[PDB]
């Protein structure tokens, strides 16, 4: 079926609460041991999102190697993601020795700092140019090298080094600002303009490492991204077109990680984006 026309049956229908429904029960359900560990209570954000022990991002460190994250790849595409929880405000130092160690140009940013009233993450990046920071537990350097502001989003470009070693590497940050606090956006053309941006940029490609991704809990708004990523990316690649379906490569992706796509604002909203990117896959 053509997604498009079964976009149409389901919203002309009534039926998304529904679909939701039955992709969520159908789901996998890893073990999760790591993340529940006494010892690593406080570098968990929430208590119902945690990694899968089978697909996480183990720090290369003596003491503790948790991290809530998960490494998603999506075969047929051949892309990999690294998806996660917005920085805490001491988990700060992993979240960039994890960027070092995996070799990641990208961290794609879906939420803003205190949406609704609340602190969803710690800022975890510089603010201006003349004052860096510095994680000295993981023994790194930031730096912020420049900055634009749009409407929509904002990009930026950082150095992160090694202080510890010597090493540099530059680091873009690709940050949505502009999603409202209450549902999902009313049009798409501003989420697949902002994604391939990050495309144009080497952030999602083979020779870099996987791009760091995240919201707030990293299921809910990177879950979106990252599906409508995958999925014009099959299109892309396929003798066969329409031979894309979008729940059964959620369900792959979910795999990976829990709760990804977390409601049915968000999946329909998934299916759009999508639809609307696969005209110019032309
Ligand atoms: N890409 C991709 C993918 C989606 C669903 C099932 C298997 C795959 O390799």
């Amino acid at each position: 079926m053509e997604m498009e026309k079964e976009f149409e049956q389901i919203d002309k229908s009534g039926s998304w609460a529904a679909i939701y429904q039955d992709i969520r029960h159908e789901a996998s359900d890893f073990p999760s041991r790591v993340a529940k560990l006494p010892k690593n209570k406080n570098r968990n954000r929430y208590r119902d999102v945690s990694p899968f022990d089978h697909s996480r991002i183990k720090l290369h460190q003596e003491d503790n190697d948790y991290i809530n994250a998960s490494l998603i790849k999506m075969e047929e595409a051949q892309r990999s993601y690294i998806l996660t929880q917005g920085p805490l405000p001491n988990t700060v130092g992993h979240f960039w020795e994890m960027v070092w160690e995996q070799k990641s140009r990208g961290v794609v940013m879906l939420n803003r700092v205190m949406e609704k009233g609340s602190l969803k993450c710690a800022q975890y990046w510089p603010q201006k140019e003349e004052k860096e920071m510095i994680f000295e537990d993981t023994n790194l350097k930031l730096t912020l090298i420049s900055e634009d502001i749009k409407s929509y989003y904002t990009v930026r470009q950082l150095e992160l080094e090694n202080l510890t070693t010597q090493e540099t590497r530059e680091i873009l940050h690709f940050h949505y600002t502009t999603w409202p606090d209450f549902g999902v956006p009313e049009s798409p053309a501003s989420f697949l303009n902002f994604l391939f941006k990050v495309r144009e940029s080497g952030s999602l490609s083979p020779e870099h490492g996987p791009v760091v991704v995240h919201c707030s809990a990293g299921i809910g708004r990177s879950g979106t991204f990252c599906l409508a990523d995958t999925c014009l990316l099959l299109m892309d690649k396929r003798k066969d077109p329409s031979s894309v379906d979008i729940k059964k490569v959620l369900l792959e992706m979910r795999k990976f990680r829990m709760g990804l796509i977390q409601t049915a604002d968000q999946l329909r909203f998934s299916y759009l984006a999508v639809i609307e990117g696969a005209k110019f896959i032309m």
